[PDB]
């Protein structure tokens, strides 16, 4: 309508709504809206005096575990603690993280796995989507998990006024996003890198191929009025409801949405606001269970395709689709070229005999945009929660899953098919150890021939590959099965008794 018009109408349609709120549902919104961080100062001194040293001189960056979340927090925590210091300590523990980059100490290591227990913020809606909805999974505190239940099923009980069949066509609702929201990986290359005022062409099309659905297992926080987009905010969603959708008036002219929405994308376009390019997005609202049809036909789709491929019976459940956020179609697309690339760059019968043994251990390939503490796979593997991880993607011997996390980027990695090539690495080291002895199942990175082989070499390919010998195997491997020629020739050259090492383990394993 007009603006304000609009604005009028939908808080009109919500006002005894809003009026009724209890102090309780009040709170709640609110808590939703502004989650509480958890206190700096009661952390710090809850610190030893070598824990608070060990802190000072960390480097956050160099950790391998932690979340984006966690990792920001660290840091700044971090500058108070380093803050009683002096300008030259100051200025430099903090320029020596040019070629230092090493991997952690292990005391550095278990200090950081405990202290991220003690850092979570109490956020609703982060932890909806970090866990897809999944609230029950064991990645935090079981009281505070408690306490998450009541909070949102006392706002799903708020949100019980629909939009209605009045307005849901007369209206759009607005949401400005972070492109590194959906896609870390698109996103560091989306805006022109010599024009900030224009988007990437190849890039904008790579990402909005597959992007035919979107998910929210969260509560979305609409604009009833669209808002100009702030320097981080290129995507501009135009968001039709349906009759149905559930939502609550929040003050400022914005609507809170019911979680567990579907939304379909009619549109995705290139558009100029104020001299600057952005994308539209136009969605509309649809039932979530339209959109998890979908994602299960085609997880149906893909095993019935690879296990031909690998010739795997034809019922066996490989490949899960854990999809449950805002780029959900894109997860699902993704996994075919991901798999596409695997084969086309690894030995054939290397693919089939360690998916074999995977397969024969209930293993997956879990493709998924959830965080990775709350994929199954690892956590009923991993009880302790200084153990689980955030990561790219993770290779878990126990429940024998490669887990790739869709929405992040590994830092020394072009695209999700190096990281899924990197897990795969870990599954033959894991294989090439159990036929070494399979009555105690090992690592074949833990023989002393490839200890001696990771002393000598592990410092000659990725800054990564230095953190252990299973992190080395696992890089090497991934560097010998590149698209690039010239990288796997540095791994010929620069690490040869390790190129060696492989290539001898993978004739052991198609000779099996
Ligand atoms: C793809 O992601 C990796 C990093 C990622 C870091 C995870 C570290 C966890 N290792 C211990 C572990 C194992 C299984 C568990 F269940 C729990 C804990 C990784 O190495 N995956 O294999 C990556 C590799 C190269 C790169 F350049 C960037 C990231
Ligand atoms: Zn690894």
């Amino acid at each position: 309508l007009s603006r304000y018009e609009k604005w009028e109408k939908i808080k009109q349609h919500y006002q005894h709504w809003s009026d009724s709120l209890s102090e309780e549902g009040r709170g709640l919104l609110k808590k939703l809206q502004i989650p509480i961080e958890p206190k700096k100062d009661d952390i710090i001194h809850s610190l030893s005096q070598e824990e608070k040293e060990l802190l000072k001189r960390i480097q956050i960056d160099s950790s391998d575990f932690l979340s984006t979340e966690e990792k920001e927090f660290l840091k700044k925590l971090q500058i108070d603690i380093r803050d009683s210091l002096s300008e030259e300590e100051k200025e430099l523990l903090n320029r020596i993280q040019v070629d230092s980059s090493n991997p952690l100490s292990e005391k550095e290591k278990e200090f950081l796995k405990k202290l991220k227990l003690d850092i979570q913020p109490y956020d609703i809606n982060q932890r909806l989507q970090d866990t897809g909805g999944l609230i029950d999974s064991p990645s935090i505190n079981l009281d505070v998990r408690k306490q998450y239940k009541r909070d949102i099923q006392n706002i799903d009980a708020l949100l019980h006024q629909s939009i209605g069949s009045t307005l849901y066509n007369k209206i759009y609702l607005y949401e400005n996003m972070n492109i590194n929201n959906l896609t870390a990986t698109l996103g560091a290359d989306l805006v022109d890198s010599t024009d900030n005022t224009k988007i990437n062409r190849g890039i904008f099309n790579e990402f909005k191929k597959n992007f035919k659905y979107s998910i929210s297992s969260n509560y979305m926080i609409v604009d009833i009025n669209e808002r100009p987009a702030l320097d981080n905010e290129r995507l501009k969603w135009r968001i039709q409801l349906s009759p149905d959708t559930r939502a609550g008036y929040l003050e400022n002219g914005k609507l809170i949405l019911q979680r567990n929405i579907g939304l379909e994308i009619k549109d995705v376009q290139i558009i100029k606001q104020s001299e600057k390019e952005y994308i539209r997005i136009d969605a509309k609202v649809v039932p979530k269970s339209k959109i998890d049809t979908k994602i299960q036909e085609a997880q149906l789709n893909i095993n019935q395709e690879w296990n031909k491929a690998l010739g795997l019976p034809k019922y066996t459940k490989l490949i899960t689709f854990n999809v449950h956020n805002r780029y959900a179609s894109n997860i699902v697309e993704s996994a075919y070229l991901i798999l596409n690339e695997w084969k086309n760059n690894i030995q054939s019968d290397l693919i089939k005999k360690v998916t074999n043994y995977l397969v024969d251990g209930n293993g997956r390939f879990v493709f998924t945009d959830i965080t990775l503490p709350n994929i199954a796979e690892q956590y009923t593997h991993q009880d302790e929660i200084y153990e689980q991880v955030h990561s790219k993607g993770l290779y878990v011997p126990e429940s024998r899953s490669i887990l790739l996390h869709g929405p992040s980027k590994g830092v020394e990695l072009r695209n999700d098919s190096e990281g899924f090539i990197h897990e795969f690495g870990h599954a033959v080291d894991d294989y090439a150890g159990y036929l070494l002895d399979k009555n105690q199942s090992d690592l074949v990175t833990n023989s002393k021939k490839f200890i001696d082989i990771f002393k000598e070499e592990g410092s000659n390919l990725t800054s990564y590959g230095r953190t252990n010998e299973a992190e080395f195997f696992a890089e090497a491997f991934r560097l010998m099965h590149s698209t690039d020629h010239a990288e796997r020739l540095k791994v010929q050259k620069n690490a040869p008794k390790t190129f060696q090492f492989i290539n001898d383990q993978i004739k052991f394993i198609i000779n099996s």
